[PDB]
């Protein structure tokens, strides 16, 4: 009810301040769903045209091999040789790989879950780069300027997969497995162009139920690594989630829209056809407790030292936290302290 995905329509004035807007959507309860859609003002555009990127190199395209049955699957990401956007699009749009005919989303979603183990598609995933023009100042994924910037501030080391933008060139049936962000951070995803991207979300207050369910389904993966979901290989159909009483919601992201994922917000999804999305991680003051308590991959990976954040934002707790006495319990319903001005 209050864990349902929400869509926001900021005005141009409201859009200019990223962090303030994030605070605003949390004061509205957006974080409870674990995922929110943000439709930018009509006048806003991050790039004049996308007709000048055909020679853009996808260095490590991945063939997505999926094995499984009865709504439970494991995705094996097979590296293919480098290719350009032009070559990628030719494959995406060919008879062999293009989107099937469909009337309603529910029909396309059925095709996805029935055919994800067949005819493995190629995902032009994790390409370092941005499609934003240099002068765009609003919601610029390249430079959000959140408190996540503090790691680079004190050491200069940029952790690969954190605080840098990534591009994802999708084709029909390419997917992202169930996961939460690295260090349980926030994430932003903008669909630059093409066919939609469909998303599934589990509210952070029900995240441990999803983990317990995936542990029961893959006991071998769980014994090897407690945090095996962080490998981003596990696919679980909505039918299985429904059967085992895991609450979830679904949303389709169209070209020109943003998706925000919240700390400990489990999400998965798939691309409807040839498209391109830009993404990065970011943080608010609320994330600090999430980063301290993040259950990380012990086999295996992205790790951020919390010491800098605790020392700056929670110095009274520093000694208690460094001694293993920080017994703090996270309340997933509470908005970020920055949202106080809206409540
Ligand atoms: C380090 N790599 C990013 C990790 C990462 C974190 N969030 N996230 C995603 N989150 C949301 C949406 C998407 C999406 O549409 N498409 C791809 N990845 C998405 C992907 C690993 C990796 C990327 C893609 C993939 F398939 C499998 C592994
Ligand atoms: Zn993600
Ligand atoms: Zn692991």
């Amino acid at each position: 009810p209050s864990a349902r995905i929400m869509t926001f329509y900021p005005t141009m004035e409201e859009f200019r301040n990223f962090s303030r807007y994030i605070a605003y959507i949390e004061s509205q309860g957006a974080h409870r769903a674990g995922l929110a859609k943000v439709v930018p003002p009509k006048e806003w555009k991050p790039r004049a045209s996308y007709d000048d990127i055909d020679d853009l190199v996808i260095p490590a395209p991945i063939q997505q091999l999926v094995t499984g049955q009865s709504g439970l699957f494991t995705q094996y990401n097979i590296q293919k040789k480098a290719m350009t956007v032009r070559e990628f699009r030719k494959i995406a749009n060919s008879d062999k790989y293009c989107t099937p005919r469909y009337s309603e989303f529910e029909e396309l979603e059925r095709k996805y879950w029935k055919n994800l183990t067949f005819n493995p598609p190629i995902y032009g995933a994790d390409v370092n780069g941005t499609l934003y023009e240099k002068h765009v100042d609003e919601w610029n994924i390249g430079r959000l300027r959140t408190i996540l910037d503090l790691v680079e501030k004190e050491s200069g080391i940029t952790i690969e997969g954190v605080n840098t933008p990534y591009l994802y060139f999708g084709m029909w049936k390419t997917s992202f497995a169930w996961h939460t962000e690295d260090m349980d951070l926030y994430s932003i995803n903008y669909l630059h162009f093409g066919e939609p991207k469909s998303w599934y979300s589990v509210p952070p207050e029900h995240g441990k139920r999803l983990e317990r369910l995936a542990k029961g389904f893959f006991p071998g993966s769980a014994q090897s690594c407690e945090a095996f979901l962080r490998h981003k290989m596990t696919l679980i159909s909505p039918l299985m989630l429904k059967k085992y009483g895991i609450p979830f919601d679904k949303v389709t992201q169209e070209a020109g829209e943003f998706m925000i994922t919240f700390p400990y917000g489990y999400h998965a999804g798939f691309n409807h056809g040839f498209n391109c999305a830009e993404s990065t991680n970011f943080a608010t003051r609320r994330w600090i407790e999430y980063g301290k308590q993040a259950v990380l991959c012990s086999c295996r990976m992205v790790k951020i030292s919390m010491d800098v954040f605790v020392r700056k934002f929670q110095p009274e707790r520093y000694k208690l936290w460094k001694a293993g006495k920080d017994n703090t319990v996270i309340d997933h319903t509470l908005p970020t302290p920055e949202a106080a001005e809206f409540l």
